[PDB]
């Protein structure tokens, strides 16, 4: 059970965390209706969120010879630098980066 | 007192090793003669050295954001490894490689 797109499969997952706005109503009619409220004052809701999480690493214990081949940036002259803003303030990635850098035998 | 060629500069360095073979002499001669000794047992020696060297590290502590630039081997067909043997036994060092990869602010 690994999943196809890549990564891990959990059996109980980082739950879903959900959230909302609690509706505030607006003016109500001077007489008593049952119909339900369907004129709310309009809002929206700001704020910061933090994730930390804690993760184990298996280390290398190769005994290769020669060097390994490892993700690098290119040096040379560019118009922009990788993983990075231009001008207007856009982040762009211009690649995807794997993990399987490393080798060992099989 | 840091040396041209790169490296670091002691007024203590590791002291030098010094070896030689005793000479044994040849056959005397049955008369005694003062002159001194020039025939000699021809010999030489064989043997196994160790050398273990600790060093300290200084890691890093970068808060850049993009990646670094690392030495890294060149993935692509090539009729050898780098820094391997050829097909004779003979081990060669394609190119000389530095140490100023990592990057820190001046």
């Amino acid at each position: 059970p690994s999943p196809l797109m890549g990564g891990f499969g959990l059996k109980n997952p980082p739950p879903q965390i959900l959230i909302k706005n609690t509706p505030v109503p607006a003016n109500p009619p001077a007489e008593f209706s049952a119909t339900k409220f369907a004129s709310f004052i309009t809002q929206y809701s700001t704020g910061q969120v933090s994730v930390e999480i804690e993760w184990e690493l298996q280390k290398e214990n190769s005994k290769r010879w020669n060097p390994e081949v490892q993700y690098t940036s290119n040096y040379a002259k560019s118009a922009n630098v990788d993983f990075t803003v231009d001008n207007n303030g856009l982040y762009t990635e211009p690649r995807p980066i794997g993990t399987r850098y490393l080798t060992r035998p099989l």
